[PDB]
């Protein structure tokens, strides 16, 4: 199930970020790997539940998992997090509508795999760009298990017995986020409960100007208050797969620069960052 490696073979190179446990970069067996060491006795019991599930998981769009001190040797993602690509430190990279749709497609593919596992369906819950990593020039997306109110479905923080349709709600928000390149619910701000109150009362991110109706339809359905009215992840994957015909160029690495300017979208309607001109063009060739 999992390869057993000791700290002697590992070679720690440099620190990365600050998760729940602290993450460090390393090189083991001629492979770059990210390691999440524990520095607490209380946090060791989290490993016991997670290692049973994470060992069984194996998917292209999910992070791969390759003992004293207790650690998890995972594969290193050169591209960083999706949040950093979208809103991070300058210089920000350029990306197109093809990349945005491809990221969401690969994300739905990974979550569908988790939903369909046996015996029980694994729910990710905390699905958000900071946990979506990128590799291969920012073209392949990788999900990683373990202020999230902006991506959290209303029924979750309400305390109701949530289902796996809470991930579908998160995906909907992420779809709005990559198309607009805006932080969802940034204008609200404040503490977390002020966003929860908004989402609970029906507030959603503003509509996007010149957005294709099929994309607008899938996005809003994912936003619906009733979890049963949201589509399954299998449905999202299938729809997103057939839409990519009209979004070529998703394998092109991110290498061109982008200078950050954000116009304030007034009148409850925002401009998209990506451009859909090529989509409407290719859509006309097939349809008429
Ligand atoms: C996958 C769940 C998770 O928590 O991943 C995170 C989140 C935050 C920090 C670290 C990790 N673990 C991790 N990281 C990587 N690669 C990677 C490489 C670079 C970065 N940074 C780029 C520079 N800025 C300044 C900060 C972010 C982040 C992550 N690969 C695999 C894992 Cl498990």
């Amino acid at each position: 199930s999992l390869h057993m490696i000791d700290y002697k073979e590992i070679e720690v190179e440099e620190v990365v970020g600050r998760g729940a446990f602290v993450v460090c970069k390393a090189k083991w067996r001629a492979k770059d790997v990210a390691i999440k060491q524990i520095e607490s006795e209380s946090e060791r019991k989290a490993f016991i539940v997670e290692l049973r599930q994470l060992s069984r998981v194996n998917h292209p769009n999910i992070v791969k998992l390759y003992l004293n001190p207790v650690c998890l040797v995972m594969e290193y993602a050169e591209g960083g997090s999706l949040y950093n690509v979208l809103h991070g430190a300058e210089p920000l990279p350029y990306y197109t509508a093809a990349h945005a749709m491809s990221w969401c497609l690969q994300c739905s593919q990974g979550v569908a795999y988790l939903h369909s596992m046996q015996p029980k369906a694994l729910i990710h819950r905390d699905l958000k760009p900071p946990n979506l990593l990128l590799v291969a020039g920012g073209t392949v997306l990788k999900i990683c298990d373990f202020g999230s109110a902006a991506w959290m479905a209303p029924e979750v923080f309400e305390g109701s017995n949530y289902s796996e349709k809470c991930d579908v709600f998160s995906w909907g928000i992420i779809l709005w986020e990559v198309i607009t390149r805006r932080k969802p619910f940034d204008e609200i701000g404040g503490p977390a409960f002020r966003i929860m109150w908004a989402v609970h009362n029906g507030t959603r991110p503003p509509l996007i100007k010149n957005l294709p109706k099929p994309i607008e339809s899938l996005m809003t359905r994912c936003w619906s208050k009733d979890p049963s009215q949201r589509p399954s992840m299998e449905e999202i994957v299938k729809i997103m797969t057939h839409l990519m015909r009209y979004f070529p160029g998703a394998d092109e690495p991110l290498q061109y620069p982008c200078q950050h300017s954000l116009p304030p979208g007034e009148d409850g309607r925002v401009e998209p960052y990506v451009d859909f001109a090529e989509f409407y063009r290719l859509w006309s060739v097939d349809h008429g």
